[PDB]
Protein backbone atom coordinates (compact mmCIF):
# COMPACT_ATOMS: atom_id res chain seq x y z
CA UNK A 1 0.00 0.00 0.00
CA UNK A 2 2.53 2.93 -1.45
CA UNK A 3 1.71 5.99 0.56
CA UNK A 4 0.86 7.78 -3.50
CA UNK A 5 0.74 5.47 -6.01
CA UNK A 6 0.66 7.83 -8.82
CA UNK A 7 2.94 9.40 -11.47
CA UNK A 8 6.11 11.17 -9.74
CA UNK A 9 9.00 13.29 -10.30
CA UNK A 10 12.14 12.98 -8.26
CA UNK A 11 15.22 16.25 -8.62
CA UNK A 12 17.26 14.85 -5.87
CA UNK A 13 18.85 11.48 -6.24
CA UNK A 14 22.74 10.58 -6.45
CA UNK A 15 23.48 7.17 -8.92
CA UNK A 16 26.53 6.62 -6.87
CA UNK A 17 24.27 6.57 -3.69
CA UNK A 18 21.27 4.39 -5.75
CA UNK A 19 23.40 0.88 -7.03
CA UNK A 20 21.57 -2.49 -6.09
CA UNK A 21 24.13 -4.17 -3.42
CA UNK A 22 24.16 -7.15 -5.87
CA UNK A 23 25.86 -4.98 -8.57
CA UNK A 24 28.21 -4.04 -6.19
CA UNK A 25 28.99 -7.36 -5.22
CA UNK A 26 28.98 -8.74 -8.64
CA UNK A 27 31.81 -6.52 -9.67
CA UNK A 28 33.47 -6.75 -6.61
CA UNK A 29 33.94 -10.35 -6.99
CA UNK A 30 34.52 -9.92 -10.79
CA UNK A 31 37.25 -7.21 -10.08
CA UNK A 32 38.56 -8.77 -7.17
CA UNK A 33 38.58 -5.92 -5.23
CA UNK A 34 37.56 -6.08 -1.52
CA UNK A 35 33.98 -5.41 -0.35
CA UNK A 36 33.28 -5.04 3.71
CA UNK A 37 31.12 -8.08 3.11
CA UNK A 38 30.25 -11.10 0.25
CA UNK A 39 26.47 -11.40 1.20
CA UNK A 40 24.01 -8.52 -0.54
CA UNK A 41 22.83 -8.82 2.95
CA UNK A 42 25.80 -7.95 5.02
CA UNK A 43 26.69 -5.92 2.25
CA UNK A 44 23.58 -3.74 2.96
CA UNK A 45 24.31 -3.83 7.18
CA UNK A 46 27.39 -2.39 6.34
CA UNK A 47 27.01 0.18 4.00
CA UNK A 48 23.56 0.64 5.06
CA UNK A 49 22.54 3.14 7.90
CA UNK A 50 19.67 3.00 10.34
CA UNK A 51 20.37 5.21 12.51
CA UNK A 52 21.47 8.76 12.41
CA UNK A 53 24.88 9.30 12.52
CA UNK A 54 26.66 12.36 10.37
CA UNK A 55 26.88 13.70 7.05
CA UNK A 56 30.69 13.30 7.53
CA UNK A 57 30.19 9.95 8.40
CA UNK A 58 27.59 9.20 6.08
CA UNK A 59 29.69 10.07 3.09
CA UNK A 60 31.99 7.43 4.41
CA UNK A 61 29.79 4.76 3.80
CA UNK A 62 30.89 5.35 -0.49
CA UNK A 63 34.46 4.26 0.30
CA UNK A 64 33.56 0.75 0.70
CA UNK A 65 31.81 0.04 -2.66
CA UNK A 66 32.91 2.87 -5.01
CA UNK A 67 36.41 1.24 -5.56
CA UNK A 68 34.74 -1.63 -7.44
CA UNK A 69 32.75 0.73 -10.00
CA UNK A 70 34.51 3.48 -10.15
CA UNK A 71 37.52 3.09 -13.42
CA UNK A 72 34.96 0.13 -14.63
CA UNK A 73 32.99 0.89 -18.00
CA UNK A 74 31.03 -2.17 -17.68
CA UNK A 75 29.83 -1.23 -14.43
CA UNK A 76 29.42 2.60 -15.06
CA UNK A 77 26.78 1.87 -17.61
CA UNK A 78 25.15 -0.80 -15.73
CA UNK A 79 24.40 0.91 -12.62
CA UNK A 80 23.00 4.09 -14.86
CA UNK A 81 20.81 1.47 -16.77
CA UNK A 82 19.34 -0.59 -13.55
CA UNK A 83 19.10 3.26 -12.26
CA UNK A 84 16.36 3.70 -14.48
CA UNK A 85 14.50 0.56 -13.87
CA UNK A 86 14.92 1.03 -10.24
CA UNK A 87 12.74 4.56 -11.16
CA UNK A 88 10.76 3.15 -13.57
CA UNK A 89 9.35 0.71 -10.75
CA UNK A 90 8.79 3.30 -8.28
CA UNK A 91 6.64 5.04 -10.57
CA UNK A 92 8.49 8.31 -11.62
CA UNK A 93 8.16 9.22 -14.59
CA UNK A 94 10.91 12.03 -14.89
CA UNK A 95 14.00 11.94 -12.85
CA UNK A 96 17.35 13.64 -12.64
CA UNK A 97 20.12 11.52 -11.58
CA UNK A 98 23.58 13.21 -9.82
CA UNK A 99 26.74 12.07 -9.81
CA UNK A 100 30.55 13.14 -9.79
CA UNK A 101 32.14 12.42 -13.41
CA UNK A 102 35.43 12.10 -11.30
CA UNK A 103 34.55 10.21 -8.78
CA UNK A 104 34.29 7.11 -11.32
CA UNK A 105 37.27 7.95 -13.77
CA UNK A 106 40.57 6.32 -13.04
CA UNK A 107 42.35 8.58 -15.80
CA UNK A 108 42.95 12.20 -16.53
CA UNK A 109 41.77 13.02 -12.85
CA UNK A 110 43.95 14.04 -9.73
CA UNK A 111 43.69 13.30 -6.63
CA UNK A 112 42.98 10.06 -8.04
CA UNK A 113 39.92 8.82 -6.45
CA UNK A 114 39.81 5.73 -4.06
CA UNK A 115 43.33 5.11 -5.01
CA UNK A 116 43.31 3.47 -8.55
CA UNK A 117 45.52 2.42 -10.70
CA UNK A 118 46.15 4.58 -13.94
CA UNK A 119 43.50 3.19 -16.79
CA UNK A 120 41.26 5.00 -19.79
CA UNK A 121 38.26 5.96 -17.76
CA UNK A 122 38.65 9.20 -18.05
CA UNK A 123 35.86 11.67 -16.55
CA UNK A 124 34.12 12.94 -19.96
CA UNK A 125 33.93 9.06 -20.74
CA UNK A 126 31.89 8.34 -17.45
CA UNK A 127 29.68 11.17 -18.28
CA UNK A 128 29.37 9.52 -22.11
CA UNK A 129 29.22 5.88 -20.23
CA UNK A 130 26.29 6.98 -17.67
CA UNK A 131 24.21 8.70 -20.91
CA UNK A 132 24.15 6.03 -23.01
CA UNK A 133 23.28 3.64 -19.57
CA UNK A 134 20.74 6.46 -18.77
CA UNK A 135 19.36 6.32 -22.52
CA UNK A 136 19.09 2.57 -22.94
CA UNK A 137 17.37 2.78 -20.14
CA UNK A 138 14.44 5.34 -20.67
CA UNK A 139 14.16 3.44 -24.12
CA UNK A 140 13.18 0.29 -22.36
CA UNK A 141 11.24 1.11 -19.16
CA UNK A 142 9.97 4.07 -20.71
CA UNK A 143 10.16 6.85 -18.45
CA UNK A 144 12.23 10.33 -19.22
CA UNK A 145 15.31 10.91 -17.34
CA UNK A 146 18.02 13.29 -17.38
CA UNK A 147 21.27 13.53 -15.50
CA UNK A 148 23.04 16.30 -13.30
CA UNK A 149 27.01 16.72 -12.68
CA UNK A 150 28.39 17.68 -9.43
CA UNK A 151 31.22 20.05 -8.38
CA UNK A 152 32.45 18.85 -5.02
CA UNK A 153 32.97 20.83 -1.99
CA UNK A 154 36.64 19.78 -1.27
CA UNK A 155 38.02 19.23 -4.81
CA UNK A 156 37.03 22.86 -6.22
CA UNK A 157 39.92 21.98 -8.76
CA UNK A 158 37.65 20.11 -10.86
CA UNK A 159 34.78 22.26 -11.02
CA UNK A 160 35.53 23.98 -14.07
CA UNK A 161 35.27 20.99 -15.60
CA UNK A 162 32.39 19.84 -14.48
CA UNK A 163 31.14 22.67 -16.24
CA UNK A 164 33.02 21.98 -19.44
CA UNK A 165 30.66 18.65 -19.36
CA UNK A 166 27.91 20.37 -18.72
CA UNK A 167 28.28 22.03 -21.75
CA UNK A 168 29.65 19.68 -23.87
CA UNK A 169 26.58 17.26 -22.70
CA UNK A 170 23.89 19.52 -22.62
CA UNK A 171 20.67 18.10 -22.53
CA UNK A 172 22.35 14.76 -23.89
CA UNK A 173 21.36 13.95 -20.22
CA UNK A 174 23.33 16.60 -18.95
CA UNK A 175 20.75 19.29 -17.62
CA UNK A 176 22.38 21.21 -14.61
CA UNK A 177 25.55 21.29 -12.36
CA UNK A 178 25.54 20.69 -8.71
CA UNK A 179 27.72 21.16 -5.94
CA UNK A 180 27.75 18.04 -3.78
CA UNK A 181 30.31 16.89 -0.57
CA UNK A 182 30.84 17.79 2.80
CA UNK A 183 28.99 21.22 3.93
CA UNK A 184 30.63 21.54 6.80
CA UNK A 185 34.13 22.31 4.78
CA UNK A 186 33.97 25.60 5.79
CA UNK A 187 34.21 28.06 3.20
CA UNK A 188 33.64 25.28 0.63
CA UNK A 189 30.70 27.37 -1.20
CA UNK A 190 33.23 30.26 -1.65
CA UNK A 191 36.54 28.75 -3.14
CA UNK A 192 37.24 30.39 -6.40
CA UNK A 193 36.97 26.53 -8.59
CA UNK A 194 33.50 26.65 -7.53
CA UNK A 195 32.59 30.01 -7.80
CA UNK A 196 33.83 30.55 -11.22
CA UNK A 197 32.12 27.59 -12.36
CA UNK A 198 29.04 28.99 -11.28
CA UNK A 199 29.88 32.51 -12.74
CA UNK A 200 30.24 30.22 -16.28
CA UNK A 201 27.03 28.38 -15.61
CA UNK A 202 25.55 31.89 -15.47
CA UNK A 203 27.13 32.87 -18.48
CA UNK A 204 26.39 29.79 -20.44
CA UNK A 205 22.91 29.42 -19.62
CA UNK A 206 23.75 26.12 -17.85
CA UNK A 207 21.24 25.19 -15.04
CA UNK A 208 22.72 25.08 -11.62
CA UNK A 209 21.17 23.03 -8.28
CA UNK A 210 23.67 23.67 -5.16
CA UNK A 211 23.15 21.53 -1.76
CA UNK A 212 22.89 23.92 1.14
CA UNK A 213 21.28 23.89 4.28
CA UNK A 214 21.12 20.55 5.03
CA UNK A 215 23.66 20.79 8.00
CA UNK A 216 24.94 24.42 6.85
CA UNK A 217 23.67 27.75 8.15
CA UNK A 218 21.56 30.11 6.16
CA UNK A 219 24.48 31.82 5.12
CA UNK A 220 25.57 29.05 3.29
CA UNK A 221 22.11 29.20 1.46
CA UNK A 222 22.39 32.64 1.82
CA UNK A 223 25.91 32.01 -0.54
CA UNK A 224 23.98 29.21 -2.73
CA UNK A 225 21.42 31.79 -3.97
CA UNK A 226 23.25 35.01 -4.24
CA UNK A 227 26.74 34.25 -5.08
CA UNK A 228 26.40 30.74 -7.18
CA UNK A 229 22.91 32.32 -8.43
CA UNK A 230 21.33 28.98 -8.00
CA UNK A 231 18.39 27.92 -9.71
CA UNK A 232 17.17 25.25 -6.84
CA UNK A 233 18.69 24.87 -3.41
CA UNK A 234 19.29 21.15 -2.40
CA UNK A 235 17.10 20.30 0.92
CA UNK A 236 17.83 23.94 2.32
CA UNK A 237 16.27 22.92 5.60
CA UNK A 238 17.85 25.58 7.49
CA UNK A 239 16.63 28.23 5.86
CA UNK A 240 13.59 28.72 7.74
CA UNK A 241 16.24 30.00 10.32
CA UNK A 242 16.32 33.08 8.84
CA UNK A 243 12.84 34.46 8.47
CA UNK A 244 14.09 37.35 5.88
CA UNK A 245 15.77 34.76 3.99
CA UNK A 246 12.86 32.64 3.93
CA UNK A 247 10.45 34.95 2.95
CA UNK A 248 12.41 36.49 -0.03
CA UNK A 249 12.84 32.80 -1.15
CA UNK A 250 9.50 32.07 -0.52
CA UNK A 251 8.80 35.00 -2.86
CA UNK A 252 11.10 34.29 -5.78
CA UNK A 253 9.04 30.97 -5.62
CA UNK A 254 12.58 28.72 -4.74
CA UNK A 255 12.50 25.36 -5.34
CA UNK A 256 13.73 23.29 -2.23
CA UNK A 257 15.06 19.63 -3.53
CA UNK A 258 13.73 18.06 0.10
CA UNK A 259 14.68 14.40 0.80
CA UNK A 260 13.29 13.52 4.28
CA UNK A 261 14.40 10.25 5.45
CA UNK A 262 17.92 11.33 4.05
CA UNK A 263 17.73 14.44 6.81
CA UNK A 264 16.90 11.75 9.50
CA UNK A 265 19.73 9.77 9.08
CA UNK A 266 22.74 12.25 8.01
CA UNK A 267 21.43 14.30 11.85
CA UNK A 268 20.67 17.15 9.32
CA UNK A 269 17.08 16.57 11.44
CA UNK A 270 16.75 16.68 14.79
CA UNK A 271 13.94 14.25 15.08
CA UNK A 272 12.88 16.08 18.47
CA UNK A 273 11.74 18.94 15.79
CA UNK A 274 9.44 19.44 13.04
CA UNK A 275 10.63 18.78 10.20
CA UNK A 276 11.02 21.80 7.39
CA UNK A 277 9.46 20.51 4.95
CA UNK A 278 6.11 21.02 7.02
CA UNK A 279 6.66 24.49 7.33
CA UNK A 280 7.03 24.12 3.37
CA UNK A 281 3.38 22.35 2.87
CA UNK A 282 2.56 24.57 5.16
CA UNK A 283 3.46 27.92 3.43
CA UNK A 284 2.56 26.37 0.17
CA UNK A 285 6.55 26.54 -1.11
CA UNK A 286 8.09 25.22 -4.02
CA UNK A 287 9.69 21.60 -3.54
CA UNK A 288 9.84 18.45 -4.24
CA UNK A 289 10.42 14.74 -2.26
CA UNK A 290 13.63 12.85 -2.97
CA UNK A 291 15.33 9.92 -1.90
CA UNK A 292 18.79 11.56 -2.82
CA UNK A 293 20.99 8.04 -1.39
CA UNK A 294 18.90 5.07 -1.44
CA UNK A 295 21.40 2.34 -1.16
CA UNK A 296 22.93 3.96 1.80
CA UNK A 297 19.55 4.96 3.59
CA UNK A 298 18.11 1.35 2.48
CA UNK A 299 15.09 3.02 1.24
CA UNK A 300 12.61 3.16 -2.04
CA UNK A 301 10.94 6.68 -2.90
CA UNK A 302 7.93 5.57 -0.93
CA UNK A 303 9.75 5.69 1.99
CA UNK A 304 10.10 9.35 2.07
CA UNK A 305 6.45 9.45 0.84
CA UNK A 306 5.33 7.37 3.90
CA UNK A 307 7.37 9.17 6.12
CA UNK A 308 5.44 12.47 5.38
CA UNK A 309 2.26 10.95 5.05
CA UNK A 310 2.09 8.90 8.40
CA UNK A 311 4.11 11.82 10.31
CA UNK A 312 3.76 14.93 8.56
CA UNK A 313 0.51 14.69 7.55
CA UNK A 314 0.70 14.57 4.06
CA UNK A 315 -2.55 14.02 1.70
CA UNK A 316 -2.60 13.16 -1.66
CA UNK A 317 -3.54 16.77 -2.49
CA UNK A 318 0.05 18.25 -1.20
CA UNK A 319 1.71 15.35 -3.09
CA UNK A 320 -0.05 15.72 -6.66
CA UNK A 321 0.98 19.77 -5.86
CA UNK A 322 4.38 18.97 -4.94
CA UNK A 323 5.04 17.04 -7.91
CA UNK A 324 3.59 19.65 -10.20
CA UNK A 325 6.13 21.91 -8.87
CA UNK A 326 8.94 19.04 -8.99
CA UNK A 327 7.71 19.02 -12.64
CA UNK A 328 7.67 23.09 -13.27
CA UNK A 329 11.02 23.28 -11.26
CA UNK A 330 12.91 20.56 -13.86
CA UNK A 331 15.74 21.79 -15.88
CA UNK A 332 13.66 20.58 -19.18
CA UNK A 333 13.80 22.26 -22.05
CA UNK A 334 10.27 24.22 -22.31
CA UNK A 335 8.53 21.79 -24.79
CA UNK A 336 10.12 18.74 -22.99
CA UNK A 337 8.27 20.54 -19.70
CA UNK A 338 5.19 20.88 -21.09
CA UNK A 339 4.64 18.02 -22.12
CA UNK A 340 5.75 16.47 -18.16
CA UNK A 341 2.93 18.65 -16.93
CA UNK A 342 0.65 17.65 -19.51
CA UNK A 343 1.12 13.68 -18.64
CA UNK A 344 0.68 14.12 -15.12
CA UNK A 345 -2.49 16.83 -15.41
CA UNK A 346 -3.62 13.41 -17.73
CA UNK A 347 -3.07 10.71 -14.85
CA UNK A 348 -3.90 13.08 -11.95
CA UNK A 349 -7.39 13.45 -13.17
O1 LIG B 1 26.89 11.72 -5.96
C1 LIG B 1 27.99 12.67 -5.91
C2 LIG B 1 28.51 12.77 -4.48
O2 LIG B 1 27.72 13.66 -3.78
C3 LIG B 1 27.85 13.35 -2.42
N1 LIG B 1 26.56 13.16 -1.80
C4 LIG B 1 25.80 12.06 -1.88
N2 LIG B 1 24.84 12.15 -0.97
C5 LIG B 1 24.99 13.33 -0.33
C6 LIG B 1 24.26 13.96 0.71
N3 LIG B 1 24.71 15.22 1.14
C7 LIG B 1 25.77 15.79 0.58
N4 LIG B 1 26.43 15.19 -0.39
C8 LIG B 1 26.04 13.96 -0.85
C9 LIG B 1 28.62 11.99 -2.35
O3 LIG B 1 29.97 12.22 -1.94
C10 LIG B 1 28.56 11.32 -3.74
O4 LIG B 1 29.77 10.61 -4.05
ZN1 LIG C 1 22.11 14.94 -2.30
Amino acid sequence: TPAFNKPKVELHVHLDGAIKPETILYFGKKRGIALPADTVEELRNIIGMDKPLSLPGFLAKFDYYMPVIAGCREAIKRIAYEFVEMKAKEGVVYVEVRYSPHLLANSKVDPMPWNQTEGDVTPDDVVDLVNQGLQEGEQAFGIKVRSILCCMRHQPSWSLEVLELCKKYNQKTVVAMDLAGDETIEGSSLFPGHVEAYEGAVKNGIHRTVHAGEVGSPEVVREAVDILKTERVGEGYHTIEDEALYNRLLKENMHFEVCPWSSYLTGAWDPKTTHAVVRFKNDKANYSLNTDDPLIFKSTLDTDYQMTKKDMGFTEEEFKRLNINAAKSSFLPEEEKKELLERLYREYQ
